[PDB]
């Protein structure tokens, strides 16, 4: 199923970009 | 084969949660 | 649609890229 | 291209495992 398959990635990238701006964060990039 | 591609979509999530917990150790986010 | 999708696949990798790049930073990796 | 598509996948969570490595690095779990 392609639209189960197109959530999950959706999702990964979602927390994908949430883990980017924590590491920001700890680098103090803003 | 779609299923080996869910597969594979679905460890990487896994692996995002971890990761993005880890960080939360890191940051001192609970 | 599988354009969609390889889209959003390619911006995760190119996210994941950037990722691995700013704990290098952190890790003294270069 | 579903091999294409795949090849990324694939690529994306041998990045993922890595940085998963790194920040256990970080953390202190080995």
């Amino acid at each position: 199923d392609e639209i189960s398959m197109m959530g999950r990635v959706v999702k990964v990238e979602k927390q994908v970009q949430s883990i980017e701006h924590k590491l920001d964060l700890l680098l103090g990039f803003y």
